């Protein structure tokens, strides 16, 4: 059909087909009398999958034979979404396999939304892993992401009364084609015990053995026949645990829960056992492959020549002691040598601010949990406060506030001290968090190690969130400019000759349009919900938390509401405002802002007074695929977390390559979206980083707010009154409470510039020509942020490797 | 190689050696430089399992097309052993594999061996499941075998200080290549919950759910290109189960617990709640399942007619009140209407007559689990008795004998009694043991309703139990007789003209001596273990069981060794005594029986004395597996249990098909074995049947023998000062405590008789042709107890279908 999904040619098309006709035979065992959808979802997924094989074992046979230097990306989550489209663009399949199954009878489309999201993250975090993935297989890197297979992704959102409730993510339940069990590597870990100190070196004794079973699933480079590989760990008891005897057997359990389920907080850490469990289960498995590879290439000072780990936050920093106890206790290497090693090899990336996101376990856990491991963090606190304090003598005070352990109520570990001393680099992940660090958090490492602290700003990738999940624009572009821009997406800028072309600027309001209307009807086939194609899609998209501050996007919603009501026959840009994300179980306050945005469009939708003009929808489940549907669809971006949060966010890259322009603050990564496309073509308000602190030093006093805004004190006073909830009066009570005496994110603060620029953009989108030239200038801008450029900057300036865009024989 | 393994045709080795390295290619995703055995074997098995596809889809589409009456076997336990020889032997590809694998530089009996067992059963009951499925496939009945799919079977047996070990049998570890997992016909199965009498009918209410998840295996009959399945369940949690949040999905495990591990009991009750569940579980799923099928073809007067469901024991008991609860409460059926349905689709086959082994059920345990069957088997009892009653006026201790509700401590129903009032068809497995059901145990049912009682004489299938596990003696066979015989057991009888045959009589001889060589070399690979193969093989192999007298055995070895001892230059037929079998986990007595065969090895093996004159193996793990490697080399089979005790036993008739002699008690189906060979031509001794009720009724007072039998004495003596047990001086006090005072199966009483039987067996086994002949006359007449045959009486006696050798179009 269309350009950039590749050839049909007459052969392949054939070949596929007999293909898929063999597998619904032989694979699934089945005939076209009663095979159901599924069942050709999964014929036409191992077709696509036969494709993979051939590339994935000459790549790893190629890294055999060249041994270049391996990446080793170690994640507690994979964001992964669906593979199959995913697969076919990257392998050039799309418009064959788009005809093959048509001469089938069968539409393809139908057959892609059977598919079980791999839902092994949470949000951004799992989302850039697997961005990541993506563009470290098209630059021809030796990368391996290394994590957690879960038996629960992150659970399923079902919104009842309002209100979220939760259900297990069984994606597994009917299979997973993408992956290939590989007991035959299996590994042991060691939990528990005590340690044992002889005459040469410490040992580790009296453990509980539990066994790591890998899961390998292909990772396809975009074009250029390179299929690296994501390994995730299972749980498995060994067969002589616990060996009455039905017992002992059904207590396996206890042992295999380590990767049952994966934990469901955002930005939120939890000091639970069973966390501290998979987070060494996976840190000890993949080392002892990291290691055993290393070998089958005794000489460990090539080992940071050779190896190269990028630790994703602190969930898996015990990376650090547990490389050390290799080294030292079974390699038998002094402590300074392996220190060296350790330092060279690892590198952390840090993604977030929020005190209470850091990761800090009590040394109880640890001391009894990972005996050896505490000793040597000990150690490792011990050399590093004697470097500090020889650095700057007698600064006492800068010694406790270093320390890796903190003191207290109860002792803790502080896992992000770990992981800068023992990192030689460590990273932000876009240019104003960087700065923080720097400045704040982590001001004192950066004093006494300036050279480890950089900033890597973060990137979505092109394929999936492009060419994947808008076809119709990336076509109109690869008619202007070609298709090299998928993997160089900064010749989008060559599109800012076109700002102009009467043509292009059509075009791309055509495609924006179509990609509302297959939204508008999707919303009603799955969901069973009116709203008008011709509003401004606005949408605000990410999990639910008080720092995004979904709540001033529903006190400028009443804001509007009010307004209608006030003057019913006045004029207003007709808006759709979507809302949606899920809440942690155990995180009350998100749970209630959810309830109050289904409450709010509870009156809003049935206002009859209102008409279309303005709907309140919250979109439930959100997820990587339902984010392929509504991003493309989205005319506002809305990205409104308080200045100095947001460490980069994600989320607006996406919108801002998919023609939808950007509402926000100059927080993260807007700041250089913003920079990037001219704040003119960008609309942004609110207090800056600076105007935050400023306020914290005066003291943040809401009921000022409450006091000087009419239309705000109206609105605190539909919300106590229980204008939203007649028959819960004061169902929002926490709601209004924590808004008026401890708002931790100050969303009065910018109630009013945000309710200005809001007028702005409805002004803007009454006149479609330069509200679409607007657009035209983010998407032309907008090639900084592919993952590419990202994972270049890895490459380069932290593992020591050069990307290459060079083809592999397939 | 040799002509029963089929053609090795030019086209066919070279379209399996492309399929081989397809699989390996593209299914394993490996290549010949990292490929390890395993993989060899899985590319192997994957290509021999396509070509059972093609043949399974249209044997199943040709039942939906003719809807021929349907068989279902309900059994809690299939002891399937390995799949990949068997399934070559069925479809006539085991030398073009043979060959295919040659040529591509691998060995095929390599591979074999690295196939797990599919170990879901104990013993004889769930290998008579196994045999069962192969002749019903090989007999052309639209039969299915339903089961549970047991994460866990049959416990690996490790023997460490002599003593018994249990290791989890984690057989999936791998995969297994042989099933499909079938999500899509996922089912519901109900627990707890409360009964609702309404206005219409009773409801079951606010229960537990579990879904039941099928996976079909493929059953092929003898080169007819029929390809039954065998569908057993998997439990599942539902995705909303216990929906803190972690918790709550870790809990799942709770649900899923009832298909993880095969309880390990052989003819013994154990009642707990979790065996409850896994009988109901059975029950509920496949009852659905046949429903469904039966509606697929509202006419419930048809059921019986095109429905027979076949109960392996009481394990599966709750059909009937299943089936009554379906066709009453859901259905809406008047009761009498239902009950004549039920009756004619039901039949009962019992397995043993010894009381501990009896199902009784607390009725508390029915009350909780499932109220609503409860109420439906007192209205059960209550016609019933009201029957009884009416029959027998007056007799009211034959009405408290014959209730389904057994009164006392705690009451109980008798799942028995509930099978035969609720079956059209009850059948014992061998004359004797159906004799004694109607003299004894169901005397008083059989006297209410004599048609209803049968006998259905086991057996064995002669594909695995001949073809499979000894091809040299199939071989010579065939070369006499040719093939016929393989489906037609019978055809064995014309080998009697050939007990004169001088070319006969020295290839059966050479064919035994070739084995045992195998085996005896087999014993040095896996086990270290040195033998004669010019000794006698003596082997016992079954479960460990005080009925099954492993200890006579022990008796008779430890008076062979005191008599050498006693005269060292006299002249003893070598012996190589062999016992093997599992003993339940929490069965101590069976633990001892294995220590005390261990103890005796331990003494007698080392003995200089003795030299290779007597040596003592406890054969490690038996299991269906090395059952095919052991009995096709032993030359004296041991089937000594108490007369009255065996149901039948089938090990007995797998000893006959392949060249031993058989030692045994008038018990079982030995009886029919020495009938159809002529008890001349078997090694007969011990007490009878009534012999054993006379010393009961007089009392069994084991003093006696010890009094008067001076070799007996010395042995007891031995055990008591401690012997075999040195260190440990009192260690076998226990069973010498049980031997003297509550022996139930008196030992002391056939010792005398048993040891003068060996002295004979010993005296032929010094003339070569004479054993020999006397083999042939035993091979010549064991066709009356191929499964072909007992499947044929089921066919024709209770399922009323026809059994049919016509071959399917392939
Ligand atoms: O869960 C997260 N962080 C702490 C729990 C470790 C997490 O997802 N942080 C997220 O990481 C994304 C990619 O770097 C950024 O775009 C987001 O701004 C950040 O919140
Ligand atoms: O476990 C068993 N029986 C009771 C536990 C139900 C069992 O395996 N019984 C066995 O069934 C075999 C086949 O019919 C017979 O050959 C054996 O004699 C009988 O013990
Ligand atoms: C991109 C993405 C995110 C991150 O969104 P932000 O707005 O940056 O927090 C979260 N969830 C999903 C499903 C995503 O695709
Ligand atoms: C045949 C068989 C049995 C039954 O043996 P009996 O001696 O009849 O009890 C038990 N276990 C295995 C593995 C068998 O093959």
């Amino acid at each position: 059909q269309i350009s950039v999904r590749g050839l049909a040619g007459v052969e392949n098309v054939t070949e596929l087909k007999k293909n898929f006709n063999r597998h619904l035979h032989f694979t699934l065992v089945k005939d076209r009398n009663v095979a159901t959808p599924r069942d050709y979802y999964f014929a036409l997924a191992h077709t696509v999958r036969d494709h993979l094989v051939g590339r994935w074992i000459r790549t790893q046979q190629h890294y055999y034979e060249k041994d270049p230097k391996r990446i080793y990306y170690l994640s507690l989550e994979f964001y992964m979404g669906r593979t199959l489209q995913n697969t076919m663009v990257n392998l050039a399949l799309e418009n064959a396999c788009d005809e093959a199954t048509y001469q089938l009878g069968l539409d393809m489309e139908e057959l892609e939304e059977i598919e079980e999201d791999a839902g092994l993250g949470n949000g951004g975090l799992g989302r850039l892993a697997a961005c990541f993935l993506d563009s470290m297989a098209t630059l021809g890197l030796a990368a391996y992401g290394y994590g957690i297979r879960y038996e629960f992704g992150i659970f399923n959102q079902k919104i009842c009364g309002g209100w979220q409730m939760e259900e297990a993510d069984d994606w597994l339940r009917y299979g997973n084609p993408w992956e290939k069990a590989r007991p035959e590597f299996t590994l042991p870990v060691h939990f528990y015990g005590r340690v044992e100190h002889t005459s040469q070196g410490a040992k580790w004794v009296d453990t509980q053995v539990v066994l790591a079973m890998p899961y390998d699933t292909p990772v396809p480079g975009y074009r250029n026949n390179v299929v690296n590989t994501m390994r995730l760990w299972s749980a498995k008891a060994p067969n002589d645990f616990n060996l009455g005897y039905i017992q002992a057997v059904l207590d396996r359990n206890l042992a295999e829960n380590i990767s049952r389920v994966l934990y469901p907080n955002d930005n939120f850490f939890e000091g639970k056992e069973l966390r501290l469990k998979q987070e060494y289960f996976v840190v000890a498995a993949t080392l002892q492959d990291i290691i055993r590879r290393f070998k089958s290439s005794t000489n460990f000072d090539a080992f940071p020549d050779k190896v190269a780990i990028q630790l994703n936050d602190t969930h898996p920093s015990l990376a650090i002691p547990e490389l050390m106890r290799v080294l030292v206790d079974l390699e038998r290497l002094d402590w300074d040598k392996a220190w060296e090693v350790t330092v060279k090899t690892c590198a952390y990336t840090n993604h977030t601010v929020l005190p209470e996101a850091l990761e800090r376990w009590p040394v109880h856990l640890l001391e009894t949990l990972l005996p050896r491991h505490l000793q040597i963090i000990y150690e490792i606190n011990q050399r590093f406060l004697n470097r500090v304090a020889a650095a700057f003598p007698g600064d006492v005070d800068r010694l406790r506030r270093m320390s890796l352990v903190e003191e207290g109520a109860v002792k803790r570990i502080n896992m992000a001290h770990l992981c800068i001393a023992g990192s030689h680099a460590v990273n932000g992940v876009a240019r104003i968090h960087s700065e923080i660090l720097k400045k704040t958090i982590f001001k004192d490492f950066y004093e006494l190690e300036p050279h480890k602290f950089q900033n890597k700003t973060n990137g979505i990738t092109p394929r999936r969130w492009l060419v994947l999940c808008n076809p119709g624009l990336a076509e109109i572009i690869a008619e202007r400019i070609g298709e090299e821009y998928i993997s160089d997406l900064d010749q989008l800028r060559k599109l800012l000759s076109y700002v102009d072309d009467e043509a292009f600027i059509r075009d791309v309001a055509k495609v924006k349009q179509e990609n509302k209307l297959k939204f508008a009807a999707y919303l009603e086939r799955e969901y069973k919900v009116h709203i008008n194609p011709n509003s401004l899609f606005d949408v605000q998209v990410k999990r639910i938390h008080e720092y995004k501050r979904q709540l001033l996007n529903c006190l400028h919603v009443i804001t509007l509401y009010n307004r209608i009501k006030k003057e019913p026959n006045k004029f207003v840009v007709p808006r759709t405002v979507m809302i949606g994300g899920k809440a942690a179980p155990g995180y009350h306050m998100a749970k209630m802002i959810i309830k109050l945005i289904t409450a709010i469009g509870d009156v809003v939708n049935h206002d009859p007074v209102v008409g279309d003009r303005l709907r309140v929808i919250f979109l439930e489940n959100y997820r990587v695929s339902l984010a392929e549907k509504v991003i493309p669809a989205a005319d506002l971006s809305e990205q409104i977390s308080t200045a100095g949060t947001e460490a980069s966010g994600t989320g607006n890259m996406k919108f801002m390559l998919n023609g939808a322009l950007t509402i926000g603050t100059m927080d993260g990564a807007n700041v250089e979206m913003a920079e990037e496309a001219g704040e003119e073509n960008f609309f942004i308000f609110g207090m800056r980083v600076e105007d935050v602190d400023r306020l914290d030093q005066r003291g943040y006093n809401a009921q000022e707010y409450y006091d000087r805004i009419p239309e705000l004190r109206q609105i605190i006073e539909q919300l106590s009154s229980g204008f939203f909830s007649p028959k819960q009066p004061d169902l929002f009570k926490d709601i209004v409470n924590m808004l008026m005496h401890h708002d931790r994110f100050k969303v009065f603060a910018d109630y009013e510039e945000y309710v200005k620029c809001q007028e702005r953009v409805s002004a803007l989108y009454k006149n479609p020509r330069e509200w679409t030239r607007m657009v035209i200038r983010n998407i032309a801008t907008s090639g900084k942020f592919s993952s590419d450029r990202t994972i270049a900057q890895y490459a380069r300036e932290i593992w020591g490797v050069e990307p290459s865009r060079q083809r592999l024989p397939a």
